[PDB]
Formats: C-alpha cells, structure tokens, sequence
C-alpha cells in the first residue's frame, strides 16, 4: 500500500512541527507538519 | 465527546497527506491532513 | 529532546482540528493542527 504505518510519533514546540516515523524502506523516512502547540 | 480517538495512522508519499482512522460512528470517518514527507 | 511524545490523538469534524496530547512539563500541553474529516 502506498500509505504506510506510523511507528512513533512526536511534536516539537520550539519548532512547531510534528513528525511521524514511518515504516517504509529503509526506516529513515518521516512525514512532518507544521502544527500549533500550547499549554491548556 | 467531540474529539474522537484515532484507530490507526497512516502516511503517504505520493499524496503528501496522512490519513488518520477515527473511531466514530459506522467506522469509515476519516482525518487527513497535507504533510511533508523525506529521508532522514 | 526538543521534540517530544505524544500519549493520545484525537480529532474533531465540528472544528476540523487534530489535537495531540503530549509527554511534556505538567502534562497540559498539545499539539493542534486544521485537518480535512470525511466520510469514506
Ligand atoms: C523556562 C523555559 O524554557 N520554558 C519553556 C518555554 O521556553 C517553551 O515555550 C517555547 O519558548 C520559546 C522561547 O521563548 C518560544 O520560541 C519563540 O516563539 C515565538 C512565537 O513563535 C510563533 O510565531 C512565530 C513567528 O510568527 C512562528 O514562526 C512560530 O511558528 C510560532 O507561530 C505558530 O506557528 C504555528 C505553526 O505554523 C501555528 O500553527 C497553526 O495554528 C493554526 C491555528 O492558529 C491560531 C488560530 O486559531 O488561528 C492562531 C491564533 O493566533 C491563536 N490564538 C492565540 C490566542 O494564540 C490560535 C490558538 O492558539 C488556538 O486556536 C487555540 O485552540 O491558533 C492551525 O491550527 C494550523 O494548522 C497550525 O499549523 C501557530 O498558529 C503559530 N502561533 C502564533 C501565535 O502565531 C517566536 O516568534 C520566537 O522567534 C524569535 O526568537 C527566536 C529566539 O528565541 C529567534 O530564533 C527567531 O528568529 C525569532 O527572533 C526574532 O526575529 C524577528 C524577525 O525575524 C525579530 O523582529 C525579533 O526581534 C527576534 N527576536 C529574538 C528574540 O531574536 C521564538 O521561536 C516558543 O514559541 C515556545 N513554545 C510554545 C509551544 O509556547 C515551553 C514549550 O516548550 C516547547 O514545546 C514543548 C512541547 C517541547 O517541544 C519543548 O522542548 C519546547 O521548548 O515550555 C516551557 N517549559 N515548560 N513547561
Ligand atoms: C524506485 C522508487 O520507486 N523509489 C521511491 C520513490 O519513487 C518515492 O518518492 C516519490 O517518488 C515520486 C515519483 O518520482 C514523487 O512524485 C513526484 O513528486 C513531485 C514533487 O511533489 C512535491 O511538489 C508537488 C508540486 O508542487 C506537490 O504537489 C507535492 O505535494 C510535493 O510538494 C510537497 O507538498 C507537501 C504537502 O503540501 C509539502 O508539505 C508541507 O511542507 C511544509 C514545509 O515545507 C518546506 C519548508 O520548510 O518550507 C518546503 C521546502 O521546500 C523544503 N525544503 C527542501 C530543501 O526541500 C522543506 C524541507 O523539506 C523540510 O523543512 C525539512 O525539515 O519543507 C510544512 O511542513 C507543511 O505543514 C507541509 O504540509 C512539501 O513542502 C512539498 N514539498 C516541496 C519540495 O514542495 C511532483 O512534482 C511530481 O508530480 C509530477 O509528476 C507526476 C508523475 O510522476 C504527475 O502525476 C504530476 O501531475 C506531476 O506532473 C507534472 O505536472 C507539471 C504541471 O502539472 C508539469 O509541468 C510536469 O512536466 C509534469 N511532470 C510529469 C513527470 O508528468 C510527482 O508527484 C514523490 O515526490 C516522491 N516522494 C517522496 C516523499 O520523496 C520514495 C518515497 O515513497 C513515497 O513515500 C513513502 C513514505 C510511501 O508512501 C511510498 O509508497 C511513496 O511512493 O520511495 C522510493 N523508494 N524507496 N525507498
Ligand atoms: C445527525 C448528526 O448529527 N449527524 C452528524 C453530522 O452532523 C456530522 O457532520 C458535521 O455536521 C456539522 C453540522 O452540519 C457540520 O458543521 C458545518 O460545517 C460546514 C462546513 O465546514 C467546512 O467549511 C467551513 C467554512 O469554509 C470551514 O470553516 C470548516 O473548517 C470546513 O472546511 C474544511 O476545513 C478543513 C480544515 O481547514 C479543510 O481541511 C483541509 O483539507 C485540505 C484538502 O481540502 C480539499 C482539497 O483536496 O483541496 C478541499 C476540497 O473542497 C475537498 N473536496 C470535496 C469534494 O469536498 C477535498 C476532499 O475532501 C479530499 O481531497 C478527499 O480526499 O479536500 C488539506 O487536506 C488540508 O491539510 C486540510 O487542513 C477542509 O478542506 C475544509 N473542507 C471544505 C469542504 O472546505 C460549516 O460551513 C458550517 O458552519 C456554519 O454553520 C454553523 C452552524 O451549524 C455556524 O456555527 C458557522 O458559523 C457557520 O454558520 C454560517 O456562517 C456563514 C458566514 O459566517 C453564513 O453565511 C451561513 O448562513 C451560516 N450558516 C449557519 C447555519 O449559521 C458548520 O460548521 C460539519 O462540517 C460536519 N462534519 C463533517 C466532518 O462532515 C458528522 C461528522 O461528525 C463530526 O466529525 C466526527 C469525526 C466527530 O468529531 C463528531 O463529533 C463531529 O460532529 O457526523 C454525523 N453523525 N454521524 N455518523
């Protein structure tokens, strides 16, 4: 399939990114967001 | 609750999008959102 | 790490956000991002 499965997934508010480890290839393949982050 | 938990979570780096699986109603909602996707 | 866990996703198609509770500080903090919902 060409989506593939994320493994591991984390986020960065320094960044505002977050990225997901995919199992695909070699293992060195991420997909990554910009995204929001604050304090509830 | 408004918020529904994701199922499963997948990538995809033909579409850029990640698509996640809600648990919700008959099962077959989706979120997807654009994403960036490369090689460590 | 700068770049930090996430313990739960969910997501919402009344606002069309993802939010990503993470494994940091006192434990409020998230991440949110816009995300398309549908029907598949
Ligand atoms: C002690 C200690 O340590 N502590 C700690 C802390 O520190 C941390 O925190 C952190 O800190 C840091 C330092 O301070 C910081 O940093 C900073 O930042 C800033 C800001 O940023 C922002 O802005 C910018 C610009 O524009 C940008 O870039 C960024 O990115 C940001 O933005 C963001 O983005 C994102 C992405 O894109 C987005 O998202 C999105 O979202 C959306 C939605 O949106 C909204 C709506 O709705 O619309 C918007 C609005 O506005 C809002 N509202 C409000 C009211 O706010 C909303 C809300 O939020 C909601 O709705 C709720 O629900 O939202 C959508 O969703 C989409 O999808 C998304 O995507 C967002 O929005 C944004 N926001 C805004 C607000 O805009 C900055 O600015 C800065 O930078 C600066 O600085 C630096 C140095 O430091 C440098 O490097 C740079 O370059 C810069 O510089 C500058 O430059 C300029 C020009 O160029 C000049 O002019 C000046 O002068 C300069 N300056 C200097 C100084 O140099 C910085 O970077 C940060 O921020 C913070 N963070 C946070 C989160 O807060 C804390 C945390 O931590 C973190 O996180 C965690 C988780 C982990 O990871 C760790 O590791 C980290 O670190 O913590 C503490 N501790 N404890 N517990
Ligand atoms: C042997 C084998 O097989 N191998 C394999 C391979 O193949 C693969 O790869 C793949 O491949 C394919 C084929 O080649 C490809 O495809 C292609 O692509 C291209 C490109 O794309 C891009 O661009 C476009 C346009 O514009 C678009 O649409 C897309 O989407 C893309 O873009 C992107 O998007 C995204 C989303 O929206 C974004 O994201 C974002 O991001 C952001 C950030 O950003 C940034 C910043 O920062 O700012 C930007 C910058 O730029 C950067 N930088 C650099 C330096 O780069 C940055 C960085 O990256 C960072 O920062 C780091 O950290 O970033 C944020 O985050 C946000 O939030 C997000 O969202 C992004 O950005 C973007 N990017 C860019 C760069 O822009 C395209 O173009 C093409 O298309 C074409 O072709 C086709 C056919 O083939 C057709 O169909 C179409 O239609 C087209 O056509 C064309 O048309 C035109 C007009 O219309 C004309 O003119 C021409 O002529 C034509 N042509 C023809 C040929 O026809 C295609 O599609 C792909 O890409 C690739 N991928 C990758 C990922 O690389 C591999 C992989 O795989 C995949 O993945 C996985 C995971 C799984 O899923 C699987 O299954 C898949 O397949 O693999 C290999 N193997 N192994 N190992
Ligand atoms: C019985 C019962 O209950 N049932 C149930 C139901 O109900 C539900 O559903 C729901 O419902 C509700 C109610 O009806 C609704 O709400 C509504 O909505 C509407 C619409 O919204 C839309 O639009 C808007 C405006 O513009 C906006 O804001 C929003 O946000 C939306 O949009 C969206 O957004 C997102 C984010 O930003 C995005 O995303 C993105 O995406 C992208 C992509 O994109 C695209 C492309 O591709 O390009 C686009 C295109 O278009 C498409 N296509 C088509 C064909 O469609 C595509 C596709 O989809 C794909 O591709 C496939 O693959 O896509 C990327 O990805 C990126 O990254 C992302 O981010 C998206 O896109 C968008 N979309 C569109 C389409 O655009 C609205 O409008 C409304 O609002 C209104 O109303 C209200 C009241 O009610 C109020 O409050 C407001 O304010 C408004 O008002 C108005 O105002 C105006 C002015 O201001 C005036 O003028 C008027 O008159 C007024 N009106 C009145 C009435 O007042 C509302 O809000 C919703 O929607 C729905 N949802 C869905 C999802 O469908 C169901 C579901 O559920 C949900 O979900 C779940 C999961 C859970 O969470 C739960 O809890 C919830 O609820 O369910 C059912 N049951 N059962 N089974």
């Amino acid at each position: 399939m060409a989506p593939v499965p994320v493994t591991k997934l984390v986020c960065d508010g320094d960044t505002y990114k977050c990225t997901a480890y995919l199992d695909f290839g070699d293992g060195r393949w991420v997909a990554q967001w910009d995204t929001n982050v604050f304090h509830t």
